């Protein structure tokens, strides 16, 4: 205090590094560096106005502000909310958690030199924009976001409200259909998709094989790899301002003729030309292949060029699996033919190497899905899954038909600081209001079938972080069958919310998704799931929790009452939830990323002037050490289990990636793949080796 | 004769390439390569069928011909023609004309195992495509095609009429404005028009120089380079059927800060990722930069970034020449400075090693133009040269307001055979009507500015080759006072009858190009030029050739009388010629390619079966080979004489190339490009350094 020393918030933080001759670290020196840094940099550094007020009006004048979002409330109310929220008595945990949002959130002034907002205000003005004016709700997306319970998308958090900005949304998903139209229209949709800043990925599966015909001319079809290299240099090109290198992404099906000269743009000992510097590949694997490679078989791949000519639909639309046999009878359909073990041996070596194709259990996937139509590709993080459509050119790219394509509004709750308000169904349905906002002021311009799709589907991405965080607070571990148990049983509370919520605005607003009664919602199977049993608490401790918080299981009762509803009104949001990682917000929100065990007891990061910033995982003290065993310490089973779990009831996906040891071998990969598989995951993110 | 022997018309036409004991050709051994051709080729795999008529129906009923063309003619004149063709007598003059004609353009049957046309068929459909069912017109193309009078360009020859079908037009120059979309519709544009075999040349110049701003953040912009990248990816990827390697064309202006970083990626010990394998380079230097080279200043390199915030224009538009001073004293415009001197001598360096940067004199250039606005780029063969102007687009690429590009649809006369039919005002109206109809039956689907060019402009390029042919034959030299005697007055009398015919076409329609009046056309200047004299044959042996010709060199009484009519009537085509190379279809015409002397006496191509195939220039006897000299031997100086010659006449450009040994020096070259600029030659094509 008065007169007080060391004001090195970075050296306090280092301290966080050092262990003492009996293996504890000092958590408190982490403390102490935030003290420092408000201390010696972020007061200094901040903006103090006369009175809220005068503030605005100033942030409004120089044009920081938008003053088309206060104006849509009472001036008043946008003061007892400034208010509300600089009262709640928010503080940051970590020296990093204010570091990061100082660094990269709270608004600077133009000049760079002076910070003009502070958590509350960001939280503030977050839920004023989302609150589109409600004023109730707009206080709930506060207090929840406050708590600690909310955790909009970065994108969002970063610039709602806010005058000079990017859009609210960041990942994308295309499809590409069979001739030069749509391809331009891929690659310039990457173009200015990308130019602000968002992940596109797109899907190559329709495209005709290297060596397919050509306005009937035998031999001339060159395959999807100079596509490739257009869009890779298209995402070059376009960066987001202030970075090089923009992210694409590429799907193919496994069956698909040029599937090998696919992995072979990210085998390092190559050729030029025919390399893939900074696009991301995903693969999508029906059951069949895995049935194949089991009694080590013949993998047939089909040409798209014949499949359209005889079928009437594109590679990416028909049911590999259900077909596949129909398929290699059709003479009329050229079929090729690959080794399938061989095949995912490939597959293991890349991922070894270089950590990709992203895997998308095709046949899971789509059996899974409430939602009519197939499921045929996925996003830059392998979490979004959903239906699309294809869309049609005039000569001069003009639509003639604007297709659905999508587009992926997320964010998550903090599981940890949910069981801890017992008014979880308060908790649940802020957030899907304020995701189901973030959809509905989102417009993109630039790539019609975009927001042809999101106006459609109003789809969004409710997901969760910190469950190691918190079970290991309850001293449960990390894979456990009571994490089991609790992991399973919170989705499923979770997505009772939803769905429930989901239901409201459906009525609130007087429509439902486009295609609702096709689904299997409108129907009511989706519920048959949920009708039998399996909805008890397995282990003792589990039970417990849930009351120690006052959380109520959905019961058969409210099923089939939620049942009812939905058949009589629908749904607004055709996709709820999807667990996609948590980047550097967990960091803010103090959470562990995802689901996913920690990647260490003390994250480093290559960051800031010091060289590194050191990160202490939520709830961990010198007492419980043991409850903080890495990824690559719990290993890939128990991973794999956990995301299972949590597959029964997420209607998207959730990027999961497998921790292994830097000795493992291909063959490891490859059961841990299978095993997920056979499991019931989704898809599969990237494999880590641990490194240096 | 009855039972004659060899019948290798390979072997035969080998034999044009020995020289007997006393350095004489043994000529006609390539006449009996023809002979044997046919005999032994041609006619055992021609179609020969019944009737004319029941030719036709066959041809129509198996989808070879288009029904549209002849549904527009009394089915009898179409037979009255195609007998008048195959009687007027034509033979091929060598057997690779021939040769040329049955491989790459004869219709063949699908399965490609027999020739369905012979010439005359293919005269005669694209006579009567051309003519739109004007039967007068129909003949009298069929006429000048057959004498050798005309040639139309090898897209429309060798698509007219047939129903699988490539169009009519193949050479395109966009431009690219500074914002992503219009990059996007670069990129797309290029896609779409290369697919079908088109050369695309873009427009650099106004994109914002490397390390320039975006959204007001200094230091951003990434120059032009990944743009070239882009395109060249495109080109690479959407060759046309037949081929790999599209054709792309960049201009630069030449003080433009991107210059060197420009050239740079044309000089082999260099990086990756900056480096160019298939875009053609294109540079456009004002006179200043001569000004400055010559005092060994410093060349002043302007932001287009600042130009447009300042001036309201992008800087593909401004007048540097005339903004030079005015421009390095606003210190709201940023300047770079490079040495000229050091410049051309990268320039020089560069054509030696790879014989580009083709070189356009914007002063030259615009001084010349007579129409409204400026030029600032040019063709993938640096011939063309039109006005342009600007695009805009709608955040979805849909066009806002549709600018004007530019599509060239040229041909060209055989200058002899014009030469030798008294009736040249016939000639050349038919001519400027054949290539019009290209014009009005071109409707480019795909890039909605090139067809609004088209429709506005009528622009068409009529042009010429067999220069030297002629020369020598009338035993006169190339280069020679009388040579340029005769080309001036040549080009001379060309010149007034096409304005003529286009001051009739509009006329005839009620109609003239759009901005017409802005033109000099419209104010007469553009007659000043023809009113004062010079007019005279200086040489006594050219209006020698004229008179035992019967072409009457216009005289001031017709040139008032065409001036008044166009002041009062307008014009149809805002351009009327422009020179070209000409291509393989020269071998056909049998013609020098172009005005430009002959590139060697036996030339050489590697083509066919036996691995080359010789063809003997034109009227050329071994009593006259010393006047067949190489334009390596003729060389730069009087090869830039006779295009000059040219230019007082021609209102678009002409290729033109300068033939060099293997041991000149990049001064050398250096002054050669001065000697053009001074002499008033608007572009310079290639340096060829002759080479094995
Ligand atoms: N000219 C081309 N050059 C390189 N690739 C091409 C070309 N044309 C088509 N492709 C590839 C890209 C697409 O995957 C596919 C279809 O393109 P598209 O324009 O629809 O062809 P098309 O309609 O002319 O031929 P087709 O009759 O075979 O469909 O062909
Ligand atoms: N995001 C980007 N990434 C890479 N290059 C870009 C990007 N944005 C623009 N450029 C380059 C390409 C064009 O030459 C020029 C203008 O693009 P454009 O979309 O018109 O920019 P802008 O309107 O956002 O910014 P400005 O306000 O500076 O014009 O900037
Ligand atoms: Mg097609
Ligand atoms: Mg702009």
């Amino acid at each position: 205090r008065v007169m007080q020393e060391t004001m090195d918030y970075h050296a306090l933080n280092a301290m966080l590094n050092l262990y003492d001759k009996a293996g504890h670290i000092q958590f408190d020196k982490d403390q102490q560096a935030i003290d420092a840094f408000f201390a010696t940099h972020v007061r200094p550094h901040s903006v103090t106005f006369a009175s809220q007020h005068e503030r605005l009006g100033t942030l409004v004048r120089e044009g920081y502000y938008d003053d088309a979002v206060l104006a849509r409330y009472d001036r008043a109310f946008v003061l007892r909310l400034f208010e509300h929220a600089h009262a709640s008595g928010f503080r940051f945990q970590t020296f990093l958690g204010a570091w990061k949002f100082y660094t990269s959130y709270t608004l600077k002034t133009f000049d760079g030199k002076r910070y003009l907002e502070h958590f509350e205000d960001r939280v503030t003005m977050v839920a004023l924009t989302l609150a589109q004016g409600d004023e109730t709700l707009a206080t709930q997306l506060t207090d929840e976001m406050l708590s600690g319970r909310f955790q909009p998308a970065t994108p969002t958090f970063l610039n709602c409200g806010k005058q000079q900005r990017g859009e609210l949304v960041s990942c994308f998903l295309l499809r590409i259909e069979d001739n030069m139209e749509s391809i331009g229209r891929a690659v310039n949709s990457a173009l200015q998709l990308s130019k602000r800043g968002g992940g596109v990925a797109f899907l190559l599966s329709n495209l005709r094989e290297a060596g397919a015909p050509i306005k009937r001319i035998e031999n001339q079809s060159s395959g999807v790899i100079p596509v490739m290299k257009m869009l890779e240099d298209a995402f070059s090109y376009a960066n987001q301002l202030g970075a090089r290198q923009g992210a694409g992404a590429v799907y193919l099906h496994a069956h698909h003729p040029d599937i090998l000269r696919f992995l072979d743009t990210k085998r390092e000992n190559a050729d030029e030309k025919i390399r893939i510097k900074t696009l991301s590949l995903g693969v999508v694997i029906p059951d069949i292949t895995f049935r194949l490679a089991k009694e080590n078989a013949q993998m047939a791949l089909f040409s798209p060029y014949d499949i359209q000519r005889r079928y009437g639909k594109p590679f990416g639309d028909i049911a590999i699996s259900e077909r596949y046999d129909e398929l290699i009878a059709d003479p009329h359909v050229r079929k090729t033919y690959i080794n399938a073990r061989d095949f995912f041996q490939t597959l293991a070596e890349i991922q070894f190497e270089s950590g990709y194709p992203y895997i998308m259990f095709e046949d899971t996937v789509n059996r899974a899905n409430p939602i009519a139509g197939r499921i045929n590709m996925s996003n830059l993080c392998s979490e979004i899954l959903q239906v699309n459509s294809a869309s049609r050119y005039d000569d001069n790219l003009d639509y003639t038909h604007i297709g659905h394509d999508i587009s992926c509004n997320l964010g998550s709750l903090n599981i940890a600081h949910v069981m801890d308000s017992p008014d979880i169904g308060r908790t649940v349905e802020t957030a899907i209001r304020g995701l189901t906002a973030v959809s509905d002021m989102s417009h993109i311009r630039s790539v019609p079938s975009i927001a042809a799709g999101n106006a459609a589907s109003h789809a969004i991405g409710l997901g969760q972080m910190n469950l190691h965080g918190y079970l290991a607070r309850e001293g449960i571990a990390y894979g456990s069958p009571e994490a089991l148990d609790f992991t399973n049983l919170y989705f499923y509370t979770i997505t009772w919310h939803a769905v429930h919520t989901s239901m409201r605005l459906a009525r609130e607003r007087g429509k439902t998704f486009a295609g609702f009664a096709q689904s299997r919602y409108a129907s009511g199977d989706y519920f048959t799931q949920y009708l039998q049993d399996d909805w008890q608490p397995k282990t003792a401790k589990v039970r417990a929790l849930f009351a120690r918080s006052g959380i109520t299981l959905p019961t058969r009762e409210m099923w089939l009452k939620l049942r009812d509803d939905v058949m009589r009104y629908g749904i607004y949001n055709q996709n709820l939830q999807a667990v996609p990682p948590t980047g550097s917000i967990s960091y803010i929100n103090h959470a562990t990323s995802s689901i996913h065990p920690i990647v260490a007891k003390i994250e480093i990061r290559k960051e800031g002037k010091t060289g590194r910033v050191y990160y202490p995982a939520p709830f961990m003290t010198n007492e419980n050490l043991d409850m903080y065993q890495d990824a690559y310490d719990i290993g890939p089973e128990k991973i794999i289990d956990t995301y299972a779990e949590a597959t029964r009831h997420v209607d998207q996906g959730l990027s999961l990636t497998l921790f292994f040891p830097d000795t493992a071998t291909t063959r490891d990969i490859n059961k841990a793949q299978i095993y997920a598989w056979r499991k019931g995951i989704k898809s599969l993110y990237y494999i880590r080796l641990r490194q240096l």
